[PDB]
């Protein structure tokens, strides 16, 4: 269905129509907490807010608000936290969330600067010797090491709760070649990256939800999560035909608005999943193929 639908939608050039229908059917819930006057400076974008029912609450005294949503996929049995690229004043909140939610990995799909503008604060240390201390949330962050690839970087960070002195290892998966409102260079480079996150164990149910973000936390982030969830469902059932991508996307949209921002990102989601199915169903040789095609070295 997904593959016959793809060639079909593609033979009639109606991706914009298909995408817009999803937008029209998308859920609409209130974001009153996000719209409160006191939270205006905690939002990067006026028109991108987390619904109240699924927002992540900071276990905080003063203000529990952060622009982040818990995408809880009941059937797939995996959860993700999609959030905006933290602001200069919310980096402490960002790491507090990571700590309280017990996340093991953080997936970043954007670059700090895109099109001459700052789409995300430098929330992690770029140098081992220069660790970061977030005074407001009493947290300390240290870069332990990093493995730089051609189009993505994986970092090992140590997050410490200065209050209790406990420490945890956080893995940072940074995709540096995914244009804003754009799509990855190829399904291969994307899957190669997705599988790296999977192999790390960061998506395991034994950990808290992986934190995923781009600039707004809905376009590139939504694409990443949709593809992952679809492959997971398919994997659980070992049946590619039982996956209704559009349905999954609509379910995800019940938890955060605007997931997947362009018709091409949706189209790319299909490509990624269709190609990923090969591995899921037993052709693991393809994993090595993506690695080659991605040109990561
Ligand atoms: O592919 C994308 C595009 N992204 C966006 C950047 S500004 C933006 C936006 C800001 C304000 C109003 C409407 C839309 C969105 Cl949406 S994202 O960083 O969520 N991933």
């Amino acid at each position: 269905e997904m593959e016959k639908e793809f060639e079909q939608i593609d033979k009639s050039g109606s991706w914009a129509a298909i995408y817009q229908d999803i937008r029209h059917e998308a859920s609409d819930f209130p974001c009153r907490v996000a719209k409160l006057p006191k939270n205006k400076n905690r939002n990067r974008y006026r028109d991108v807010s987390p619904f109240d029912h699924s927002r992540i609450k900071l276990h905080q005294e003063d203000n529990d608000y952060i622009n982040a949503s818990l995408i809880k996929m009941e059937e797939a049995q995996r959860s993700y936290i999609l959030t905006q690229g933290p602001l200069p004043n919310t980096c402490g909140h960002f790491w507090e969330m990571v700590w309280e939610q017990k996340s093991r990995g953080v997936v970043m799909l954007n670059r700090v600067m895109e099109k001459g503008s700052l789409k995300c604060a430098q929330y992690w240390p770029q140098k081992e010797e220069k660790e970061m201390i977030f005074e407001d949330t009493n947290l300390k962050l240290t870069l332990i090491s990093e493995d730089i690839k051609s189009y993505y970087t994986v970092r090992q960070l140590e997050l410490e709760n200065l209050t209790t002195q406990e420490t945890r290892e956080i893995l940072h998966f940074h995709y540096t070649t995914w244009p804003d409102f754009g799509v990855p260079e190829s399904p291969a480079s994307f899957l190669n990256f997705l599988f790296k996150v999977r192999e790390s164990g960061s998506l395991s149910p034994e950990h808290g939800p992986v934190v995923v973000h781009c600039s707004a936390g809905i376009g590139r982030s939504g694409t990443f999560c949709l593809a992952d969830t679809c492959l997971l469902l398919m994997d659980k059932r070992k049946d590619p035909s039982s996956v209704d991508i559009k349905k999954v996307l609509l379910d995800m949209r019940k938890f955060r608005m605007g997931l997947i921002q362009t018709a091409d990102q949706l189209r790319f989601s299909y490509l990624a999943v269709i190609e990923g199915a090969k591995f899921i169903m037993g052709d693991s040789s393809v994993q090595d193929q993506w690695k080659e095609l991605s040109h990561e070295d």
